[PDB]
């Protein structure tokens, strides 16, 4: 199998806080501050 985080397909907008890249900014912006709700990821 493969290990580590790396592939092919670097988009222009990354997130400041998962760092999850997107294609659009619309879609990035609102999933910054969405990450606070859903219920799934342990804030910690
Ligand atoms: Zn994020």
């Amino acid at each position: 199998g493969s290990s580590g985080s790396s592939g092919t397909g670097e988009k222009p907008y990354e997130c400041n806080e998962c760092q999850k890249a997107f294609n659009t900014k619309s879609n990035l912006m609102v999933h910054q501050r969405t990450h606070t709700g859903e219920s799934g990821p342990s804030s910690g």
